[PDB]
């Protein structure tokens, strides 16, 4: 055969099989790609040059190859992976032929090494892929002028996939706006051949909408600088100006210090907003685990949706939390989805810093810029301190209501002078014992240690008092009021007080506010008792019902009665008899005091009146007005006018004053008495003042009468050390000849250690108890002396 | 021959030239590949097949090879482009051989349509150009990682080319820099992921270079579902990270809100951090004008220089400022200055809202809501108060230096608590009588009304030191200061009395951080004047330089002495004759009291053992104890070891004491006082005590001798009734001894009357002023007595 050789010297691989499959002809070329020897195959079966894993299957295609009867061969028009004979496979192609000759069907086979074309066929897929992952539309230009290569990117923004824009020419076929923008004589003005220069152009894409799209433009010249390719490069202008204002949103709201979860609804809505029919999320990652932070307000579920998850992380470290957006597949741009996560991220970051630093913060600062005063962090550690010593405080709490009123009409900077005007009175009012504190906005504590009802009330009334005056606020004036609860208890943890204190005031702002009130009823009703105690005293006091004992006063010598006092006493069916130990405090804190003094004043005139006008003369009667808490401005007027209503006896009228209440205060009291003074009523006291000018004020007013109170009567027996007081205060009188009284003595030791010492006049029990306006007459009658 | 008829139904063309060039070798193929036919072909020469640029070679060059007699053949391996019998263009592969047959040497050339794989090459050639365009660095990994392809931008930026990082880890080649906090972890995470992210990493470049870059990893998957590629895109992110912390740092600060004009220049220091050689200018608009609010103070010189303008506007869009910058030519890119420009003009914005609307309320809300305290509107209305009054008050003007260390250790929100905690103490120690306010930042005002220059310096070393225990916030010390000023007159104008206060602040703080200082003209010297007196007190005190002097006592009843009176007495030249009015209370202040305490009376006990040695007798010796402010600490042990130092007798000897300092402790003076009075050192009394005469009494039997004050012997011919005083004296006298001493006689008709009323001792100017020292030794011996 003259064309076996050129067979035999081509540089294609060669095989020749027979009817029997047998290889008939294997030159070098396929020696060198299956790595075998041509004797090896030479004679022998087709099987050896089959791949091991399609061994057992390729000859049953051989076969039915055969019995076929096709007249061309169809198959191995693909590549095929030859291994060699090392195992190794490669990629080759074959051009395989039918031959029939001698009665006989033959196979001849060319084989040609594609591992070339295949080595290229994966860099032009992987390059596919880099530029699809490219983040900024691309179109390759040549000098003919079509849109040759295109980009996902491109696809995505302008909606002309490969196929159709292939083949088309950029400039001319891309609609344009239905003005003078003339892309294409733009572009071929001066910039098409060397320029590489920008310029603003709007496109119609799709979906029916013109877009602004920069179109940097460049030309690649090969080695001959002939005009080989070109590259532009469109560019989205909305996305720019919609991230920079999702930027600048996100910084303005956050700037403002907003709650957390306002600051995640602000991120989520400006997502959206830039991101129109979507829905987003956000997490936190709490101890380990996602919370839900914020999501958009259409939770309904979206068809075709695709989720972008990112990972918000802080300046350095873990992960601090998850955002995720879901929005429509072909609603937006995958690289516009990207910036405005990555924006999103890199801002939510910020806020979780905030809301780190801002717990820190909490958790210590212990003072506050506004106010001025101490926070709850204060607080705790000043209460504890106090409850860990036993000592039991009372906790004030009080709210101040309506405040709303002033917050909206005025607004927040106002709302604070408010706030801060009462802050600055509550300052200007407290004492060195009590602790003020705001524990949360509008709620303020203030800790005591006056732990008696007389004083809680007292107190309490004060702070509420204190709103009397409306807050004035820039020329507008505000009634605001007050809700204050009352918590008191020992050894109970603080807990159980704030509690029942915030259970006060919670009932009594649901009650109506402005008020006070105590937690334990046991501490409850007392308040009500009181006020009935009250109540009665007013009506009694109007009604005329009180009563008047007479305390007997004998010299210790002579036997003569040196006079009687009077002494204020108080019974009611109702109540029972009531000491004024206990109901004279209660007639200062109700403001009665004036008209108890005019009746003990006139009654005790007038009783005197009845005697002195029968057979039957007294010296004097004492009334303690100091003991009975005279002290007000409008002393004088009233003991003159009873005096003068039943008589004009001075000489037998005396009035009692206590300690230093004649110098610390009343001066006015006390440059008016005078008048009483000359008019003819006599003057006792108790107590000296201050060294030198409480001296009887000099002997100035011409004080008669020193009362030695029972506190020291009862006492002389036992010591020594007050007897030689009482000795110097008897010598005192002696000496400035004022009289000396003697109060609560029983036994007739304690007689007779006064009289050794010399005390003048002496009253008590030892004598006569106080007896009745209706049983002195007879006594003083029949007994005489009592030495 | 059937190796043609075999190759006729074959894809491969085939032609075959013999010795003149005739073809007997064509097939289909090849006719459909050139366009001849097999008619017009075989027989004809190959020549009219050719290119006509090879008409005058083809044959000369078959002519060459044949004299050559190349024996293998390895010519026509480049693919050549073709042109068909009507014209087309292809380009086609060949595959040639030497065939020799019938005793002759032919040509085999088979040929294919090379188009199905030149379009794979002209497919990734115009690929490589959009790849590599955009300056993105994209990179595709294999699914074990290996990375495979990458492009201009990666080697551009990461050094490595690809031929080098082809078929290797992306890591090892991104090994990161010498910080191996958690880049080494993050890496190996992110790059071996199987899921959508990005992180942000340190990377160190092959140069050597420190790049922070954003890194994307997101994977591709093939029809089968599996994982098929990993593309990964860097981005360089130097410039974000700057801007970044500009926005962290920002927000920092205004979350606290620090001053308008610190705000500013923070905006202006992070502007100047995040940007090179620059100058940047803010603006407000105040009634329609451009006002400036802060510039960077970097004024380096600048060439070519840009400008910009951008004008920041308020909520309404209405311009508010002028955020203008100035950069080199060169020094920054557009995008990055613009982007600068619009961060910072947000940043400004949202700050001059908050500064409007604080601008709006300034001169109307009278408290200052930083710390509680009145504002300079609150101080302005003060001081038109008091001068309405005519009462010309104090204004310290107290200033807090030292917080700018707080301010760059910690913060604004730090240096808030720290004036909290400062304005606590001044809380805490302030007096009922004394107003406060915050005029600015930190400055302070203490109004008050004293005018003894020892009150006012009293007032403000206790404010000085009310700061002396470093503010402990975090455990952390911070030693703050004070300056104080100190303004005067018989009143003034109520904003010059801030003015001339802010005088004395400036002078301190600039000339030292801690102090205070009145006017230089009058008073600022005298301060350094009685510091000096304090000095010299101090040198006379330890060199004994001041003398004891006496003053006699004769009795009223003609008779001899009683008692002779110690009294301290000091002369310097260099500060003249001080009297004791004088040196007493600076004695008191400048803290040396115990040592002229102890040496009134050492000096005591000396002078009576001297005055012993002669006939001199000493019926009574009193040093006084009770005008030198003497302290319970050291009371009884000075006055007792006294006694044995010259061993002096405890009966002549005496004390003087005062209520005011008796009963400063209810406890522990009285104790001390038992010691001596065991001792039997008398114990005198002035004006008498408060306590119902006892301990008068009792406890201590102070009535051995009572005294009459100057004050009231001089104004005798007023209090007439001191006749009384003096009869209850003597009443106790006459019981058991106890005398009473007049003082302050200078004519008869004075000594008349007080003698005229039983006094027991007269003691004066009226007998004698303080003899000097040594004139008694001869005084005693020549007057007894004087009748
Ligand atoms: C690495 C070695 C081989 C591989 C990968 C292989 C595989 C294949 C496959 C899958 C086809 C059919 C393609 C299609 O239907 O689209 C084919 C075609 C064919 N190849 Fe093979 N085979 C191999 C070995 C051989 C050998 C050594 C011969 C020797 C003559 C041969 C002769 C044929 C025949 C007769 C056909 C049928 C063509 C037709 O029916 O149109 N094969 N080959
Ligand atoms: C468009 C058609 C053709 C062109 C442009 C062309 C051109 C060339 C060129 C440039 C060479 C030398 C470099 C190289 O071989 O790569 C060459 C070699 C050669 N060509 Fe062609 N040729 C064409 C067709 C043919 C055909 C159909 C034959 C048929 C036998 C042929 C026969 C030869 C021979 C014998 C050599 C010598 C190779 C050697 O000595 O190594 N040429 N041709």
């Amino acid at each position: 055969g003259i064309f076996f050789p050129a067979l035999e010297q081509n540089m294609m691989g060669a095989v020749l099989i027979n009817e029997n499959d047998e290889v008939m002809f294997f030159n070098p070329a396929a020696e060198k790609l299956w790595g075998y020897k041509r004797e090896e195959v030479i004679g022998n079966n087709i099987d050896m040059l089959i791949p091991r894993d399609l061994r057992p299957a390729h000859p049953e295609y051989i076969r039915h190859n055969r019995e076929g009867g096709k007249a061309r061969v169809e198959g191995m028009s693909a590549e095929l992976q030859l291994e060699k004979k090392d195992g190794s496979k490669i990629w080759t192609r074959f051009a395989l032929s039918k031959v029939s000759a001698e009665g006989k069907v033959y196979y001849l086979a060319l084989v040609r090494d594609a591992s070339v074309e295949m080595a290229q066929k994966e860099q032009t897929r992987q390059l596919i892929i880099a530029v699809d992952h490219l983040d900024r539309p691309v179109i390759v230009l040549d000098p003919e002028r079509h849109i040759v290569q295109c980009n996902r990117a491109f696809t995505e923004m302008f909606g002309y996939c490969i196929s159709e824009a292939s083949g088309m020419q950029p400039d001319t076929l891309l609609n344009t706006p239905e003005f003078p923008a003339d892309n294409r004589i733009r572009l071929q003005q001066l910039l098409w051949k060397t320029a590489r220069d920008q310029d603003e152009f709007l496109l119609l894409t799709r979906t029916g909408e013109k877009i602004w799209i920069k179109a940097s433009i460049s030309p690649v010249y090969d080695v001959l600088a002939h005009l080989q390719n070109l590259v532009m490069t469109f560019s989205d202008i909305t996305e720019e100006r919609q991230i920079r204002q999702l930027e600048g949103n996100i910084l303005a709201a956050m700037c403002s210090s907003p709650p957390f979860h306002e600051m995640g609804e602000i991120i989520c809505r400006n997502i959206e907003s830039v991101l129109n029919e979507s829905h987003v999320s956000l997490f936190a990652l709490r101890n380990g685990m996602p919370i839900h932070w914020a999501s958009s307000s259409h939770g309904a579920e979206i068809q075709n949706a695709q989720s972008w998850s990112a990972t918000i992380r802080q300046r350095d470290g873990a992960p601090a939390g998850i955002l995720q957006i879901k929005t429509s597949s072909g609603a937006e741009t995958s690289a516009f989805i990207e910036r405005v996560a990555d924006i999103s991220q890199h801002m939510a970051a910020l806020a979780l810093e905030q809301e780190k630093s801002r717990q820190h913060i909490e958790q210590l600062i212990q003072f506050d810029p506004m106010t001025g005063l101490p926070n709850r962090n204060n607080l705790h550690n000043y209460l504890d301190d106090l409850v860990d010593k036993a000592v039991s405080p009372v906790v004030y709490l009080i709210g101040v209501d309506h405040i709303q009123d002033v917050i909206d009409s005025l607004g927040y900077a106002w709302a604070d002078q408010a706030l801060l005007e009462v802050v600055n009175r509550f300052r200007e009012k407290l004492k060195p014992d009590q602790y003020l504190c705001r524990i949360e906005g509008t709620q303020f504590v203030l800790v005591s240690l006056e732990n008696d009802v007389s004083n809680i009330t007292q107190i309490a009334d004060e702070l509420r008092n204190v709103v009397s005056k409306p807050i004035m606020i820039d020329d507008k004036p505000f009634p605001l009021t007050l809700s204050i609860g009352i918590s008191y208890d020992l050894g109970k943890n603080r807990d159980y007080l704030l509690s029942t204190a915030h259970n006060a005031m919670d009932y009594i702002r649901k009650n109506g506010g402005n008020g006070w009130q105590f937690f334990s009823p046991a501490m409850n009703e007392m308040v009500k008792e009181r006020l009935v105690l009250g109540a009665a005293l007013k009506e009694a006091i109007s009604n005329n019902q009180l009563k008047l004992v007479y305390q007997p006063q004998i010299f210790a010598e002579t036997g003569e009665l040196y006079g009687i006092e009077a002494l204020a006493r108080w019974h009611d069916p109702l109540h029972g008899h009531v000491p004024p130990s206990r109901f004279i405090p209660l007639a200062e804190e109700i403001g009665e005091i004036e008209n108890i003094g005019r009746w003990v004043i006139a009654e005790a005139c007038r009783q005197l009146a009845e005697w002195r006008s029968q057979n039957i003369h007294i010296p004097a009667l004492s009334v303690n007005l100091s003991a009975l808490h005279f002290r007000s401005n409008q002393l004088p007027n009233q003991v003159s006018d009873a005096m003068h209503a039943w008589g004009i006896d001075g000489h037998q009228l005396t009035v009692e004053i206590t300690e230093s209440m004649m110098m610390e205060h009343d001066t006015e009291i006390f440059k008016r008495i005078q008048i009483l003074r000359d008019m003819g009523v006599g003057l006792s006291v108790d107590d000296f003042g201050t060294g030198f000018s409480g001296l009887s004020r000099l002997v100035s007013l011409p004080v008669t009468e020193i009362k030695i109170d029972k506190s020291f009567v009862d006492r002389c027996l036992t010591e020594k050390r007050i007897l030689a007081l009482l000795e110097a205060i008897t010598s005192i009188g002696q000496s400035l000849n004022l009289t000396v009284v003697a109060e609560g003595v029983e036994t007739k030791e304690q007689f007779e250690m006064l009289r050794k010492i010399h005390c003048r006049v002496i009253q008590g029990y030892f004598f006569s108890r106080p007896l009745p306006a209706e049983e002195i007459p007879g006594w003083m009658s029949s007994v005489l002396p009592l030495k």
